[PDB]
């Protein structure tokens, strides 16, 4: 249900309990029309969103029971499917209501809420979703102190013509590779360039590139994130030149500060990149502006936000 953050930080769980005498405290899975306790939650293994991973999903993040850009995630979504002739059979507003009701029944304040939408089985496509307990790409305390991250030596991202990355996808190949060979290096995280040495992302989060006062985020081979779009909002407010475009390798190894942004925990501060200090080896100026403006977000009403009516 929760973790521990640091201390007085902007990264703070509610502060409340599970009703334990319903099922479907701490984990909500809606499957094949019927919403399931997380603990059931199975599917075909013949539909080929497993066999093909021929799938699109997004995930939204619930942080003190208000659900953050719902909106967007299910445009988002919904675009995506489009792009993979996949039809969702709902409305946006009817999976809004669907995923609203899923994170109430589960009663979590803080929540990891995912909709996947695949091409199903003998064809009728399939639409699952489900509100977890909140999940972190990176652990609250390195949301908070800053995280290290390598540029893999072995690993690209895969390029658009390929396993697309614009659209949210289950296929982890390159990025799982990335992954394993950060842990090798003991580092976290990995940063993964395209074939032409610009900057990709990483695994589960886009990353963002500081220098001089600017921020830069790669265009194209990089999943269009909701973090990222709010992390650019927060920019503009700040009087921040933020652009996406295409950041090549000197820049990414010149970067002023980086950062990891992703809904699952937001911007994440990164320290080191291949061992070397970037800036000071902390979180850099920009870096903490931003996410504690991204962490406010979530407790202030507006059209971001939605409470969930528990």
């Amino acid at each position: 249900i929760r973790e521990d953050t640091p201390p007085g930080s902007v990264i703070q769980y509610s502060d409340y309990e599970l009703d334990h005498s319903s099922p479907f405290a701490g984990g909500v899975a809606w499957i094949e029309g019927e919403f399931l306790p997380a603990e059931d939650a199975k599917i075909s293994i013949f539909d080929t969103g497993f066999g093909h991973s021929d799938l699109t999903y997004t995930v939204a993040h619930v942080w003190h029971g208000n659900i953050f850009r719902l909106g967007d995630h299910l445009d988002r979504l919904l675009d995506g499917a489009r792009k993979l002739r996949l039809d969702a059979g709902y409305t946006k507003d009817e999976l809004a209501d669907i995923t609203k009701q899923c994170v109430s029944m589960s009663q979590l304040r803080e929540s990891f809420v995912n909709l996947t939408v695949t091409r199903g089985y003998g064809l009728t496509h399939q639409v699952y979703i489900y509100a977890i307990p909140y999940l972190w790409a990176f652990p609250p305390a390195e949301q908070i102190f800053g995280t290290t991250a390598i540029v893999p030596r072995h690993v690209r991202r895969a390029g658009r013509n390929t396993v697309d990355p614009t659209i949210k996808n289950y296929q982890w190949g390159d990025l799982t590779a990335a992954s394993f060979e950060a842990k090798d290096r003991g580092a976290r995280t990995a940063i993964l360039l395209d074939s032409d040495n610009c900057v990709a992302e990483g695994p589960g989060f886009n990353v963002c590139i500081v220098k001089d006062g600017k921020l830069a985020s790669p265009s194209r081979n990089a999943l269009p994130g909701i973090t990222r779009k709010t992390v650019f909002e927060i920019a503009d407010q700040m009087g921040i030149e933020a652009t996406l475009r295409d950041v090549t390798s000197h820049e990414l190894y010149d970067a002023d500060e980086l950062m990891a942004v992703t809904t699952a925990g937001g911007v994440t501060p990164i320290n080191s990149l291949d061992g070397e200090a970037i800036g000071n080896g902390a979180p850099g100026p920009m870096t903490v502006a931003i996410r504690d403006r991204f962490w406010a977000l979530m407790d202030e009403p507006g059209p971001l936000i939605e409470a969930i009516e528990y």
